[PDB]
């Protein structure tokens, strides 16, 4: 493993992490469905 999920779609719940070829769902909002850390990144 060396790469992390970026952007994950809420009307689908498909993922991308800002590498290769970019989603047609990307393509009008990225701000809308970016991932972001809600929680510490310091949980299991």
């Amino acid at each position: 493993m060396s790469t992390v999920p970026k952007y994950r779609d809420p009307a689908t719940g498909k993922t991308w992490s800002g590498r290769g070829r970019q989603p047609a769902w990307l393509g009008n909002d990225p701000a809308a469905f970016l991932i972001q850390p809600d929680l510490p990144a310091i949980l299991e």
